């Protein structure tokens, strides 16, 4: 099964190439316990803002360009990163923007982070029809001392 | 001598009622390669906002109330604090406001990271007189993959 994950802000938006305006070290620890040990599917911008490879995690690259990093697995194509990954209960796809567009046509599942943020953007978490999926879980919190701003985890089975 | 190292966006701008809203690794790798190694002295509210004791540093915290953390020196009074950091070359002030505004007529020199972002504050730098210092050393950065907003590095002795 395949699962994509992501923090959205206002309207969707989401990141492009720089790091967007915002610290959540909740929805990274949320990031993270949701995705160790499994395979995550990611961009080449994503692989860029990460830095390093994910540990724990079977990190699979999907571009165009060619593999610069021995670490990882680079992949040119969503089939191509589909059998990288074996057979796993569930595989996750951190983004970016093209990749979730990619993915979730064959998603069942949805990770998602609201954030209280309003941020200009030009790329959007590709529009999704609530009524195509079930809200199975929502949990909200405010913003803290290491929190900007207020969020809301949230999973969505696909009916 | 006595150093004051902050990050200041628009209007001096040092703290808000929850966490800023940049996700600048640059500059908390600036802040480290700047304060390893020396003691560090900060007030209450910066302690609980970093969580634990800082690496490789001695941490003292200015604070009228009484201390919860064996692992640092809590002092209440600035000639306390001094006198804790015994007979090193260089002692570096880091936030929040009511200390800097303590420390800043002891200074001589300031360490200043100025980011890009207009917000609402609640805590600022005291007001310096651009007059009174020397800036010797300044470099701009862009925004990239992992730091979310546009800043520039300075350091700046009393004149
Ligand atoms: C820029 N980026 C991609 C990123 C960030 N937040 C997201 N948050 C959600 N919810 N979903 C995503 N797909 C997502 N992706 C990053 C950057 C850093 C780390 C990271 O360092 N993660 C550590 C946890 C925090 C740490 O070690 O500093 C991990 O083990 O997953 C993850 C993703
Ligand atoms: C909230 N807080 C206070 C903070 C943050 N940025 C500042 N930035 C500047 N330039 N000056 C300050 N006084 C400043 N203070 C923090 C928070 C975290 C860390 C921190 O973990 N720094 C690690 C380095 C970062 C890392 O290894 O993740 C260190 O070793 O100094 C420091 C200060
Ligand atoms: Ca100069
Ligand atoms: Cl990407
Ligand atoms: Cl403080």
């Amino acid at each position: 099964m395949i699962s994509l994950i992501a923090a959205l802000a206002v309207d969707r938006v989401i990141g492009m190439e720089n790091a967007m305006p915002f610290n959540l070290p909740a929805d990274l620890a949320w990031f993270k316990r949701n995705t160790l040990d499994k395979p995550v599917i990611m961009g080449r911008h994503t692989w860029e803002s990460i830095g390093r490879p994910l540990p724990g995690r079977k990190n699979i690259i999907l571009s165009s360009q060619p593999g610069t990093d021995d670490r990882v697995t680079w992949v040119k194509s969503v089939d191509e990163a589909i059998a990288a990954c074996g057979d796993v209960p569930e595989i996750m796809v951190i983004g970016g923007g093209r990749v979730y567009e990619q993915f979730l046509p064959k998603a069942q599942k949805l990770y998602l982070t609201h954030i209280d943020a309003e941020v200009e953007g030009d790329t959007h978490f590709p529009d999704y029809e609530p009524d195509d999926w079930e809200s199975v879980f929502s949990e909200f919190h405010d913003a803290d001392a290491q929190n900007s701003h207020s969020y809301c985890f949230e999973i969505l089975e696909r009916r």
